[PDB]
């Protein structure tokens, strides 16, 4: 039932090496919402969803499912609903794979949790994407792709390749001192 | 206000490789309740809160807040304010620091998205946790640690290097094919 835990130590300084390589690493991540047409590994696809379910979860639940969608017609059908529910987006026809995270039904902050893994691991494996939360949409998403009434949609990701002239906003993120707070006394 | 986005292209080759590798890393990570208090280089903490401070967010809000805790005598009065809470833990004492992880007020995703990349981080540098998320605790928290009324706790972290003799519970993760569905036609 329980057995001897398995750590790797690292000495202090490749500790902190590998501390700042990582956060590089992920610095360079940014939301592209201009998504090439080209085609990507699927064991890549694979191994960064295989990633994702490494995450904690609540009462060890693992309560994720990963739908992912190539399909050209299904993907349109997808971006119909999306653009119809306003009510007052041509990444997700152009993007060769969606990745549609629904949770099983704390269950929202672990699978949110798991599609920050996810995100990390794309970025890591060279692809790019934008989150979004289609909320909303969720039940017709759910009908459209036969998910079953306890599955609900938190999060849909277009992935690929980033266009060859993908722009991003000018966007500069908080310094250390702006997140982090130290308690002392 | 727009700029090109500047992009690292990896051969499929080492896509596989790199995706492969990350995963295998990330695999390794296990929620460890039972942490040594040998200090860790704050360097490091500095540069796991600085990754997860690269998340993506709703509107570009970055709405959070990583309370780091340290001192002995508040490390000791957020353990009694948890435990108190029943109403029907030790590693809260011996960790060397406490991560506390407050949404500023899809706020929630987001931060759940940041500590997603925060796990990771700490895994990359060496270093174990256990994901809590002493949510019906949070506004004595809050106010012990002078956190303003804008904030809300949503996730403890005890960080440090295992116990010499740590277990964990003997627990399987889901296989790929019981996370993944692949929608076809
Ligand atoms: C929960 C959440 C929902 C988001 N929803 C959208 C969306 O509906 N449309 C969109 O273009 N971007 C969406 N984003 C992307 C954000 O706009 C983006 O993360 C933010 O502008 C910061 O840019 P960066 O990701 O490049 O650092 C969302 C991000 C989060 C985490
Ligand atoms: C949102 C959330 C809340 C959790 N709360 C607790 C907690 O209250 N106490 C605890 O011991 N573990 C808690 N965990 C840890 C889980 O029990 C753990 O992730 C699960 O058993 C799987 O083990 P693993 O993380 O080693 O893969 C929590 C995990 C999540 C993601």
């Amino acid at each position: 039932e329980h057995i001897p835990f398995s750590h790797t130590r690292y000495p202090e300084q490749e500790m902190r090496m590998r501390s700042q390589e990582f956060y590089e690493l992920l610095n360079k991540r940014r939301s592209v919402r201009f998504i090439s047409s080209e085609h990507v590994p699927m064991e890549v696809i694979e191994n960064v969803i295989k990633a994702a379910g490494t995450a904690p979860s609540g009462a060890h639940t693992e309560p994720w499912t990963f739908v992912v969608v190539k399909d050209p017609d299904m993907k349109h059908k997808i971006r119909e609903i999306i653009e119809e529910e306003e009510e007052i987006k041509e990444y997700l026809d152009t993007a060769p794979v969606l990745i549609l995270i629904f949770k099983q039904v704390y269950n929202e902050i672990s699978v949110s949790i798991a599609c920050g893994l996810l995100l990390a691991a794309l970025q890591n494996a060279g692809l790019v994407t934008v989150t979004t939360t289609p909320l909303n949409c969720g039940p017709r998403l759910r009908v459209l792709l036969g998910r079953p009434s306890h599955e609900k949609l938190l999060v849909l990701l277009p992935v690929g390749y980033p266009s060859r002239d993908a722009t991003v906003p000018d966007l500069k993120r908080k310094a250390l001192d702006q997140i982090m707070v130290t308690v002392h006394h």
